[PDB]
């Protein structure tokens, strides 16, 4: 089982300038709840994006995908291919617009957070993968974050 998890603006933007372009404090706990105790896979840039005090993410086996055989990632496992990263029975791909695209075909689950923020795509932004009709989903109820942004959770699956 390979699952993807991300938070996106309605527009599909998930990253800009190397950061997540919004504040949603409730996201951290939902992300934790889903990923805790599992192996997590991320692209090198997502690893770099993680604050130094929080990486590697605690309670999870951190796997970082990189083309540099010499890449240094303390507390994480650096691999050079997707096949080497997906060996666990339950793996969660936590990032990179690139890595989500790469891992989507191996996936049978997607946990998505839609952020109701006006943020049109700009050239160079990290974008979420598009889910075609092979996916079946359930949309949760919109809620208000204390940051003032409205958001909702989606759960998709396919066999
Ligand atoms: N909103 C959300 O939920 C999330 C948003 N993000 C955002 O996403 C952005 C980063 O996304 P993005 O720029 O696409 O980067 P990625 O995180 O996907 O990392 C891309 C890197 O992964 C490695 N890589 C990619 N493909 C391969 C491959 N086929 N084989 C081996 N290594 C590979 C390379 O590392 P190298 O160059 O070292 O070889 C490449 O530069 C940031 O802005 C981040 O904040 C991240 C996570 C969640
Ligand atoms: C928990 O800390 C982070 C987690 C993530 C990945 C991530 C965060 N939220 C969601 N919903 N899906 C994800 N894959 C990405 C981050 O920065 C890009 C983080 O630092 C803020």
């Amino acid at each position: 089982m390979v699952g993807l998890i991300w938070a996106q603006a309605t527009s599909g933007v998930i990253g800009r300038g190397g950061d997540i372009p919004w504040r949603l404090p409730e996201d951290q706990a939902h992300f934790r709840e889903i990923t805790m105790g599992h192996t997590i896979v991320m692209g090198r840039r997502t690893w770099d994006s993680l604050p130094a005090k929080v990486r590697p993410l605690p309670g999870r086996r951190n796997v970082v995908l990189s083309r540099q055989a010499d890449f240094m990632a303390s507390g994480a496992e650096v691999v050079g291919s997707l096949e080497e990263a997906l060996t666990s029975p339950e793996t969660w791909v936590i990032g990179g617009g690139q890595v989500y695209a790469l891992a989507l075909p191996y996936a049978t689950r997607c946990e998505v957070t839609e952020v109701d923020i006006g943020l049109p795509r700009e050239a160079g932004d990290a974008l979420a993968p598009v889910l075609d009709e092979t996916w079946r989903g359930e949309t949760g109820e919109w809620r208000f974050s204390r940051s003032g942004l409205r958001y909702r959770l989606y759960s998709y699956h396919r066999s």
